[PDB]
């Protein structure tokens, strides 16, 4: 809620419970999942052709005690600033969305779950540190609906292989016309020595790509993503306590939703990602499910939701991917 | 300070020092105790019979360095959202006050100390994770001053016995009339296997109950709480480095205060909690003291206070409960 | 941005990258250095002679992942409240700037680097916990431009020698007249037993002092600081993994800047600190460099900057102080 400069502090409180049998063997786990969010975003008009802007956003976990676990799962999601010039484009630097999320964003619309391939700190698919992003709308004002973006990922040598990266570039192009949108996005980067010493994944570069199609009009939302990755998607073998990256993955995400005037937004979805050439096992499913779910919007400040994952991962999955379903029920106050 | 929706960011900065001899052997300890608070609370009118709301609140410690200890004692206090409907009642889910605090709230009014039995993450007496709370004012609008509440506590299997719980229900009823208020509150819950493996406490359920009486009118505040607990109150034997829960406790809390027009709010108080059937020792006092103290309110944004604990715990207490007095002097800017 | 009481929430997002060769052997290091800041400051008019106030401020790192490193470098910078009375003076308690920073503040003006001797949690030179500060402007209203301050530092017995202190007093006096300012500041304090068990530094008290001269007018800023310290400045011998405090240091800081109407603020600077009588090595340089740099201010909400450290520390420095240069390029949205 808005606190020549327009600055806006924002957030929400999310009362959130997950239901699974036992949740060690499930898609989402079991129990209290309450958290809150806080951030600001602002933009300042510098002149008629130039705006300056910034955004910061934080996750506060609501399901930890006030003892020594208090900080578990607290983190900054976003922290960047930039400049937007005339028809030239925008440029920002900091922690932000990786460019391949320009595609994955199409399916990442579910009430609680979904977007399973947009890992955080995973090269270009999710939120990530140290990125320089250039974005361009309507091709310099010459072509209504043709947007593009390029992004430069600086190396992050962290203590974990999962959270690290090397230098890389990625980019994306999209075209929209009367409710239809089409997008493609691709990136590659160096892997770090720590990533390469892992027993899962083989190679010295990582690539992610995805294409998107979507129809967004007349209270209907339909969307589709297909993508693949090389040496990029993080993976654990829970049976030998083995970690790393899948050599290859192949990914599909489908979503159908409708918006009723009275607030009810039903959701239907399917998601599958399968890893290939995983050392010592071959091909495995990482994600496999159908979704049903709904959100009820009381207004712009208040909603509740149920999200139900009909898990299709079989009880024998070779890496130890859980097989039970998960339901989520949430209540949200936002501003 | 207020930032169809009414949302309010709030907080305070508390300059705070504690004085004790040595503070290893004291009630409150010795030294810098500065901290700050930040939160939001908002409510949105959905229609004439329905409001939606949320609250989040965080504790930032001000007495840690900017080195590796920086986060010590930082935590979310509250994070919940809910719906309030007509005369039906309110319902919220998230981290919130346990229902037995509906009684303990009567005495928890001192400038710095007091409220010694309202432990955090301790079933129903204090702030706790994963609770669903229903509250009812004036009995559905049929009975002015008769309020009640029921609360459902979801199991929290944490890494510590102190911070965990099992599933449980608790509730409370109160009646108020012309400055007088009367309250009763009770809850029980399952204890977790971790709690049961402790060497202090014996049993597979936990119960807390308390009654409250108070007079709140004509610039006078008088209040009284009596309560008991089974297998609920956390306790340490500092002499053998032994921890767990007291089998039984018996608790009394008394408070007298007056408000002068010029801002001066003197406080007088007494508090005693005694554990029974503590393994290998029998009966012990956990808390035993008189208080004198005062707050000076400059206005609604600024106050100072002194709070002085006249400790009655004797120097031989069998669990190693400290015996020296503690003074606290604070200065508070809030908004 | 301002959210009888005037309260102001504020912050910035800083997109920030450091360039060094390799940065293990450099002044500033290499890579992503993005972070954000959030705080409030408020003041309340209690009557015509009395204002009450508070300030809190936090550092959120933007260059950590959302995994287990998420909190690295997050901390409260400031958290205090106080009262300002008529001509008498102001008094505040909490975490705040140490009084010797009243001098070091003169040179601490560079776009990214500079202020190298104003260590955090280091007695009086930097931000520190548990201080009571009295400040006086115009000598009780009797002497325009003559300010003074005294400060009382409470002992902080922490787990690290670097972050601890004993009880101490420090103070400062300054005089300003038509763009010229002159300042002196001094403090001493007890060292704690932990500090004394270190292999670097010898003695049972710590003192810091500094003098400042500055010209601040006509879009010119020139300033100069000289100071010394005994048993106060923290130091590591990276060759034997040895830590502690330099017995003596001698410090010089120089800065020249100009402000163009169009926003461009060029900076020129020199900084040297040298430790003496360091056990097992004698005299060593801790800091030695020239700076060139600039900030471009688009407006009051947006700026970019480059800051370039021309390191003069030689490749043989005896404690292992790095010798390569560092450049920093930043983009800042603030409110
Ligand atoms: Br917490
Ligand atoms: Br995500
Ligand atoms: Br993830
Ligand atoms: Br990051
Ligand atoms: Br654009
Ligand atoms: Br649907
Ligand atoms: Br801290
Ligand atoms: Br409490
Ligand atoms: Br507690
Ligand atoms: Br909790
Ligand atoms: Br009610
Ligand atoms: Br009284
Ligand atoms: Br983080
Ligand atoms: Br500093
Ligand atoms: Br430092
Ligand atoms: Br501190
Ligand atoms: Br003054
Ligand atoms: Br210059
Ligand atoms: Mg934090």
């Amino acid at each position: 809620a808005e606190i020549g400069n327009k600055v806006d502090l924002y957030g929400k409180a999310v009362g959130l419970h997950y239901f699974s049998k036992g949740g060690e063997n499930s898609y989402g786990g079991n129990g209290d999942m309450t958290y809150a969010r806080l951030g600001f975003k602002g933009e300042t008009q510098i002149n008629s052709d130039l705006t300056g802007y910034g955004q910061w956003e934080y996750n506060f976990q609501g399901n930890n005690s006030e003892g020594a676990d208090a900080q578990t799962g607290n983190k900054t999601r976003l922290a960047f600033a930039g400049l937007k010039y005339a028809d030239v484009g925008s440029f920002d630097y900091g922690r932000n969305y990786g460019v391949v999320y320009d595609a994955l964003g199409y399916t990442d619309m579910l009430p609680e779950f979904g977007g399973d391939t947009a890992y955080s700190d995973d090269f270009f698919v999710g939120r990530v540190g140290g990125v320089a992003t250039y974005r361009n709308s309507n091709f310099f004002g010459l072509v209504d609906g043709l947007n593009f973006a390029v992004q430069y990922l600086g190396k992050n040598e962290r203590d974990t292989a999962r959270r690290s990266n090397g230098d890389g570039v990625g980019g994306s192009i999209s075209y929209e016309y009367e409710g239809f949108g089409i997008v493609g996005a691709y990136g590659a980067a160096d892997r770090t020595n720590l990533q390469e010493a892992q027993p899962l994944g083989n190679g010295k570069k990582a690539e992610q790509w995805a294409t998107g199609l979507k129809y967004d009009a007349n209270n209907i939302y339909l969307a589709a993503n297909y993508g693949e990755t090389r040496n990029a998607t993080p993976i654990t073998n829970k049976f030998t306590n083995t970690s790393g990256f899948a050599n290859k993955t192949q990914d599909v995400l489908l979503v159908a939703q409708y918006q009723f005037d009275f607030g009810l937004r039903p959701s239907i979805a399917y998601t599958k990602s399968k890893a290939k050439d995983v050392e010592g096992i071959g091909d495995v499913d990482l994600v496999n499910y159908f979704e049903v779910g709904a959100t009820y919007y009381f207004n712009k400040n208040m909603s509740t939701y149920v999200d139900y994952i009909i898990n299709q991962i079989d009880s024998d999955n070779k890496l130890g991917v859980g097989s039970d379903d998960t339901v989520a029920v949430g209540i949200v106050y936002q501003f």
